[PDB]
């Protein structure tokens, strides 16, 4: 019923809009299993008008936002209340966002999509699958037994920049500045895995009060398949539990779901899974 429809276009979300968006997020999560990446901490800050809110009678039923991370693409999050899907809401929101993307002269759009939900018809429309991002959690208080490999583990320091940059150069090709900034945030640590005296991998740890989060996990391609990734992740799990945390979270990017079996074996369960699909503007 169009009388009650309205689209609000904003530079940031006030506290009520954030509450509304979190309610919408929750109802999509229950229907879909996973949700797009919304970067709530970015929406809360004033930016210089990339959030588009669809209300029906003042109830938030649709949301789209644009995120200028890349220098030659833009990330797009779109969510529509399950009650109101297939009525053109997502298409209305994308149309509102396009002028702003064109004006910035970006031409490539990258959408984060709940795992498995849309693959059939994203393919039809010409989207290209890029990779997936999985957020997992291990809520077991028991440490991981075994998984011992001939590795030593070191906490990285500002002196390990060559080692860290070398690892990233092979896995995931200004890394000096990024590792310096990470190593200067007291919530972060990086564990380096050594085989004899050659660095062969690393994992980042972000510490919070009740949990810690593993990310940016790398094992050199030529050293994979020897148990080293499992040994490093087990080392990290046990380090986190020995500080008294009750949860280990994990953020991993993969092009293939089978790479996830390692983490399932170590007791992780998926809490959120997104697939990233790109498309050029003129479509
Ligand atoms: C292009 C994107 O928006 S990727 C968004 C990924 N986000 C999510 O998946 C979050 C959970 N899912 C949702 O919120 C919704 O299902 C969305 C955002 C994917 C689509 O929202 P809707 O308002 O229902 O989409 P809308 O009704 O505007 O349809 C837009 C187009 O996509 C098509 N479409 C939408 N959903 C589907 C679907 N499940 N299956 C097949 N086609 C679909 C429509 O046929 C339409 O095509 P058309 O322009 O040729 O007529
Ligand atoms: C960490 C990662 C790279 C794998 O590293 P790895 O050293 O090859 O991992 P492992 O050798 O420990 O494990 C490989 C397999 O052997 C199993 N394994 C490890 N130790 C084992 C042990 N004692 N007993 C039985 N199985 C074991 C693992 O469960 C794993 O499962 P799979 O065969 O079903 O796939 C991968 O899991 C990943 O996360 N990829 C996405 C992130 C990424 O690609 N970063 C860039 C790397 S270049």
């Amino acid at each position: 019923v169009p009388r009650g429809s309205m689209i609000t276009q904003v530079n940031q979300l006030d506290e009520l809009q954030l509450k509304d968006l979190k309610t919408l997020r929750a109802e999509c999560k229950k229907n879909d299993g996973s949700i797009p990446n919304l970067y709530i901490h970015i929406l809360k800050q004033h930016r210089s008008p990339t959030s588009f809110l669809y209300y029906q009678n003042g109830a938030l039923i649709g949301f789209l936002s644009i995120y200028f991370f890349y220098d030659d693409a833009v990330e797009v999050a779109v969510l529509v209340s399950p009650q109101y899907r297939r009525q053109g809401i997502a298409k209305q929101l994308i149309k509102e966002a396009l002028p702003l993307i064109k004006s910035q002269n970006y031409f490539n759009l990258i959408f984060s999509c709940p795992s498995r939900l849309n693959d059939n018809w994203l393919t039809s429309k010409g989207f290209t699958y890029l990779h997936s991002e999985y957020f997992m959690e291990r809520d077991d208080l028991n440490p991981i037994l075994d998984y011992i490999r001939p590795l030593s583990f070191r906490m990285a320091t500002l002196e390990d920049i060559p080692i860290l940059c070398g690892l990233d150069e092979v896995c995931f090709p200004d890394s000096v500045h990024r590792f310096q900034q990470i190593l200067n945030e007291r919530e972060y640590e990086i564990v380096i895995a050594m085989l004899n005296n050659h660095p062969i991998g690393k994992s980042h740890i972000r510490w919070q009060t009740k949990r810690a989060t593993l990310s940016d996990i790398a094992i050199l391609p030529k050293e994979q398949g020897k148990g080293f990734g499992s040994a490093l992740i087990a080392h990290c799990i046990n380090m986190i539990l020995s500080e008294g945390k009750s949860r280990v979270d994990l953020d991993v990017e993969t092009h293939n779901k089978k790479a996830l079996n390692l983490y399932i074996q170590l007791g992780f369960h998926i809490q959120n899974a997104c697939d990233y699909w790109s498309i050029n503007v003129n479509q």
